[PDB]
């Protein structure tokens, strides 16, 4: 009775592990999988829903803290300074988003703020006296529910995960502790990005765009935003920014992303900030900042700032070759491992000058939670049947040698081969957990996946090897490695072979069997047909295409370009059974990107079955539903079972 | 000066539907109220549409039915001995109930008791049959519930309906003697046209054979005897409706087209014998049916043909901007019947006996009349005085081109507004436009005209744009306007505006494309990209086929539909523009506005993009109150903040 | 298969026949029993309420007009004069009392009010140009839904049936026909009685109480109240100071003198209700020679809705009502010129509701073994009691002598020749009649193999006003000693009935004679008190009567110390040490004419003393349920009388 995808419902997840102020405690989220009303479940339909707590450890197994029994749960926990307190949110039905306040030497949390639309963000400011939140506070808009039209002026009106933007920015708030008093603090008129409080409490840097414009080009700078009694801009970036790390000497500061004229295919890094100056910080490593590796079995948040455990030394995460370590970088030298497991992925940190806090898992490892390198959690013991060890298989390129891993079922008789393609496309597949494709294996399928030039963790040079060229060299790099695939492991079987992605690998997936006929069966997963209606569609429309191979779909010379890079164009030669797979609310990959493969599918005849998710966004196979989870991946297998 | 809650004060007639003894008419009335009269929120209005049915039988039309909740009365047909009035009842819960109506006195009872409700009553000729279609009580909890929709047909949406069902309807008898109910035919793909046969033995029915042959409008006619399945009548293979089966009980016409050139050609007139087919509107080069333009339709309009004799059969058509009555003889070819060129008739019913119909002009809000007589006073609720338009004519190498000018009162200079009919094929002209009328009554000149394309002109016309959108139907456009400035000199050639719905978005996103003459643009449910088009739009797969000769789904085809959209000469669009779309329009998906909206922000052109949620294509015609007052507001505030 | 309390829903009842003005015509009301929501039954409890509908004849079989599937239905159709239209009222829901007007010759109902409170008691004027009706309008009280006290300072502030009194009376509206418009005509201080337009159409007279202690003494004038002509209308102008009973005022044809029905200021409640004629402040005594009570007072089970019997001039001399004779009621005709003359009396059948014109009739009328029925000009259009669902049997007289002449009742017995217990039934009021109204309950009883003796002791109300007088003051002497003579001659008259298997058993008065009975004697075997009164101390405080009755029916007085004694000697409660028989109490909790406090104090009692006692508390009824209750109801408290004599006999 091999596993099948319920198997899901067996698993907890972890995430935002918060160490506290004197190193010596994790407090954690954690979600398990339960019934929406476990009081009055539906007799003809089941509803597992996410539901979270708060977990704490000094070292030990950790302990619930809360003990959510309706709603989303408890999330976001936050120390205050003096250990004594947390900071949490609280998710329950009409109660939106609290901010509560728990006393951890015993007693129940307290309600802190009474909005109508919750609270995001909280940040204790290092003194104690404050924290700050972000709120739309009791601000209505009944124009959905009346049935009235939505006036559109701004060049982006909706973002995946969030749908629909509303006409006011959230407004950054204060809680006055010491007052126990409320009050608002700064209301954007575009909106705050990252946010960190100076290390002297005096106030926080903010990133901010200057227009709706510039915001959609993803150009932004820092502003210096002082305690009540305006923000000043503080930094010329005209830019990419997030991650803002003051440093301890309450002047000069750190951020991550990339300074102007770069584009969204430059690695993220480090660059520290004086006087409105920058400089390279994490040099002589040629590697992005955070983790960029594939993996399926992260819910929540996972906090990865930058964190300066001395004056000179500013702890990090980066993605290297499939793996995501944690390394220093400084300001007198390079770059140092800190905490680097070359087949592992930390996908989460945090960290003071006492202790560090994180998530740690690895190919063949679900996410646990450690404190100062202790492992507090047993959630691996959860994973309901054998996990597999996937082996590693090489391809040439021009700029040397690729790799990517092969996850064979149990036995020795042949098996069908799945090329599976990853997303970004900067991006890894490697060493995160991805349950996906160990239930693949489980269930007799050998999965092929790799890093093709264009993925993430093999310099700037194997990224930039595909700009302008989609369907070129990495669609080459696919190919050869499953070629490789199936020569080095002869259990494969070339007579039954699939392909399949999702995103950049829908995409993929879409030119490939637009320009083959080699595969059986393909599953296309929040796909990308056609470059130009994506331009206009698309929540990064407005950017993305520019960055990623200098084109802009409004202009007539380079529409063309982009119509040519479209899978839709070549989709005359498509002859491989077909399973659409998408999402209503995906604003990052629109759903028409789907129905016009699928209507062109069938103009031709070619088998093809759409699979249509309401409510559901880009991030589904990851973070979706947990019954609209089971439901994609039961429709994997229904697809692979009919033609493999 | 007015505005757009003038349509707030308007009475819309529709179904006129005259008494076997021809001496009655029936019709439905939608008046607008509020939702619930009884509880108004006093911080949003919310005007409905509420129908009731009315009667006449020569005199001033008096209610019958007195809806206060839900969306009310509608269907109404007559029993053949003229004693009853079946009809289906709308009101909250009750989604569509038919009901009885006796006509000598007392209140209607309810028949049928279906969670969903019914469709499209019809009466057996002989009075002892009802037939109807309905979902019964099918469920469908997927939405309700988040779950997925799993999609494996062609064709899943459809304009006006949103989400097609796994079943369609099923054909279901009401035994009037018995009083019982049964259902008679359960279709596999979907039942178009029905008509029963005049010894009300059975049925015709228009049905096509599988998914794939009805994405392609290809369709046959099927014999469904009484109960006591379904014989194929006629191979047609193509485009069927408007069944009309002859006295003689054993030939019939239909109205459509046989399988060859495609749905550019006309819609004509066909008897069928014996699975053979003539066209009986001989020496008519004008399509049957209302193709003409106009706002102030809401509900139905019946066009179904219908023999005065055994050698006549009466029918409507296009010619030029109106449409009238013609008869249709087996002897041969076309009469005019009731046919003012200056005039459309909308919806028509007859016997052997008499004779019902709609009637309006470009001045008359449409009427109800019976055997040549109104019997209703609506043009009298229009709260506002009415102009009348000038002819403006252009020339082409087909021949003259017209179209028409609507002035405001004074003597002054005016902005001047070109406007865009959508189709392509379909006139401009004689029909009642609540929103020309409110234009010009705010002060704008409006021009309006027929461009090759158009379908009241003859085939040749039509034939004009075929595989070419964009060429000579922008030239007779951008030609009648500067013929419209030189002729008229009270409209202002410095401010000057272009608009247009469907494919007269596809032409506004075509002519600011290339020329940056207007100052102003408005774009109603647009086509900016052909290729996305082919596979979002609920017709979609055929559309372009018979338009333009080309499939989206093959390399060469889809460069040339690229080559033919708006959205690759976008560069050039200067002129501030205003997006008009609904979110459930699935004839011009939302992803064509999405687009254009993206790309005048990439160029930063003024831009303004009023979505609206739940309505569909037909908001302008028939959306709610509520949101139609708001896309003429829409309309008006652009038109004022650039002219 | 006996049949058992189930059988009632079988019945449609038949209510409000209102002739057209042509004679030619009837229009009434017909309540049928179906489910709650009949496309929604809940699988676990059954939900049968009635669901009325007008039907209409013009002398063959009815048919109907309207069709409620939803809601309470259809209710009060009243002609216009032109004979073209019919108002009603019609209850759906949200839709509580709406005025409706369905033209007749084709076409359906408009709704004419639109008010959140609907309206009530519709009016045409003569001449058409009106309908007058009473509303509450819009107004909202919103104290009970919130939880707020409520501040009493009346003297009457609830009512059977009507629950809480609001603190302002229902307006009298206009409608104007032509017009289409509606307007407040008068809004009372105290409340609107009766009502009747003139015959010229200029207005109409009302009866209202001065202030609200007067109308707790059952002390009411007429007043005439002009049309309005002034956004402001003018008042009522008092018109008879009758300062007693009125109601059923008939105005006559010559548009200046008018009948009330009622009594003179003096008598008290227990004076029969007789005919007057009034003109410029004199009255006269206008059913001369007439020893008899107008309406209908004889008992009854099957009557739903309305029962209108308002007197009705057929010419300038004569005046048709109804009146009840020794268990019987008629038409009769009341003279100007003379003395009062049959008009349609059947000794053995009861008129329960009428209307009439100089052109034609419609009533109402049944028997012991004929269920209700509509007529036109004495031609049944219904075909009601061919619903009743198992055969019916007839009573036998049985008599007893009295110092006052021979008094009489009836015995209905179950079919064969056996033994069968005896059940002694008490009929409330306690001037009402026993005979010839259709009771369900006695049928099934007969049914069921029980005897039923019944009968009207001293205090009924069909035999005179000397033998309504014979209990004045003196409840428990010789109306009990009418019933058990009366009961005996039943046991030595009938062998078969069993002197070893009886019961007792009444409501209101009859519950209070059970009560009385079985504290004076232990000779029954079971016992079953029905909506009963046991303290006539406290029921002079919880009653909605508490403040008249006693005063009318004893001449005493609760709130003075002498009174207050004598009242508690007239109380069961005083006896009921010695009460041994099993009882069954039956009582419901908004029943404001007896308060259940009164069962409560009986079922206490005889808990107290060890009897064998069940106490079935019905909610949301009233004193009305056996007569009118909810159907799931009224099953129930015929299936507790039956297990009850089950269990003991």
């Amino acid at each position: 009775p091999a596993p099948g995808p319920d198997s899901l419902l067996a698993l907890a997840f972890p995430s935002d592990p918060q160490v506290s102020p004197d190193g010596k405690q994790v407090a954690f989220v954690l979600a398990q999988i339960s019934e929406e009303d476990p009081a009055k479940p539906d007799k003809d339909f089941a509803r597992p829903r996410y539901r979270s707590g708060l977990w704490l450890s000094e070292g030990g197994a950790a302990r619930p803290l809360t003990h959510a029994e309706t709603g989303r749960g408890d999330s976001a926990p936050r120390w205050s300074p003096d250990g004594q307190n947390l900071a949490f949110v609280r998710s329950a039905g009409e109660v939106k988003a609290a901010l509560m306040l728990l006393p951890l030497k015993g007693g129940e949390a307290r309600r802190v703020t009474h909005f109508k639309n919750g609270v995001s963000g909280p940040q204790w400011s290092p003194d104690g006296r404050f924290i700050a939140f972000t709120t739309t506070a009791d601000t209505e808009d009944k124009r959905d529910e009346r049935g009235e039209a939505r006036v559109l002026t701004r060049p982006v009106y909706r973002a995946n995960g969030a749908d629909w933007l509303p006409e006011r920015p959230a407004a950054l708030w204060l809680y006055d502790v010491e007052a126990d008093k409320l009050r608002e603090w700064y209301a954007p008129e575009i909106g705050i990005g990252a946010l960190s409080w100076w290390p002297d409490s005096r106030g926080v840097l903010i990133v901010q765009s200057e227009d709706e414009w510039q915001a959609s080009q993803w150009r932004q700078d820092v502003y210096d935003l002082p305690l009540p009694t305006a923000p000043q801009k503080l930094l010329d970036w005209n830019s990419a920014a997030h991650g803002l790390a003051p440093h301890p000497d309450g002047q000069r500061f750190a951020l991550i992303g990339r300074p102007a004229g770069k584009g969204n295919t430059e690695h993220a890094h480090l660059y520290l900030i004086e006087n409105g100056q920058h400089r390279r910080l994490d040099t002589g490593h040629d590697h992005p900042v955070g983790d960029a590796v594939g993996g399926d079995c992260h819910v929540g948040a996972f906090p990865e700032g930058p964190r300066w455990l001395d004056g000179d030394t500013l702890l990090f995460s980066s993605t290297v070759r499939g793996s995501v370590g944690l390394f220093t970088a400084h300001i007198g030298g390079g770059v140092k491992a800190y905490d680097h497991d070359p087949q592992g992925v930390i996908s989460a940190f945090t960290a003071n000058e006492h202790g560090v806090a994180l998530i740690r898992e690895s190919a063949t490892r679900f996410p646990e939670v450690e404190l100062n390198g202790q492992r507090v959690t047993d959630l691996h013991a959860r994973f309901p049947f054998p996990v597999r060890e996937p082996q590693r298989v090489t391809f040439e390129t021009e700029l040397g040698e690729g790799e990517g891993w092969v996850l064979l079922p149990e036995g020795e008789q042949k098996v069908p081969a799945l090329l599976n393609i990853h997303g970004g496309p900067h991006t890894d597949y490697g060493h995160g957990f991805t349950h996906e494709f160990q239930l693949m294996a489980a269930r007799g399928y050998g999965v092929c996946y790799s890093n093709p030039r264009g993925s993430v963790g093999y310099g700037q040079a194997w990224v930039d090897a595909i700009y302008g060229r989609w369907g070129t060299v990495d669609a080459d790099d696919l190919l050869n490695f499953f070629d490789r695939c199936l020569e080095a492991v002869p259990r494969l079987d070339a007579a039954k072979t699939a392909v399949m992605g999702g995103a950049y690998g829908g995409f993929m997936t879409n030119w490939i069997t637009g320009h083959t006929t080699r595969f059986q069966a393909a599953i296309t997963d929040r796909c990308i047909s056609n470059l130009i209606s994506f331009g206009g569609t698309s929540d990064i429309g407005l950017r993305f295409w520019d960055d990623e191979l200098g084109l802009d779909f409004s202009r007539r010379a380079d529409a063309l370009k982009l119509w040519d890079l479209s899978p839709l164009q070549y989709v005359e030669n498509v002859k491989t059974p077909t399973l659409i797979v998408h999402s209503v609310l995906d604003h990052r990959c629109p759903v028409e990107q789907a129905e016009q493969w699928y209507a062109a599918l069938h103009k031709h005849q070619v088998p093809v079955r759409f699979v249509r998710f309401p409510e559901e966004n880009h991030e589904l196979s990851r973070s979706g539903r947990p019954d609209r989870r089971l439901t994609r991946l039961n429709e994997y297998f229904a697809w692979l079972e009919r033609w493999l």
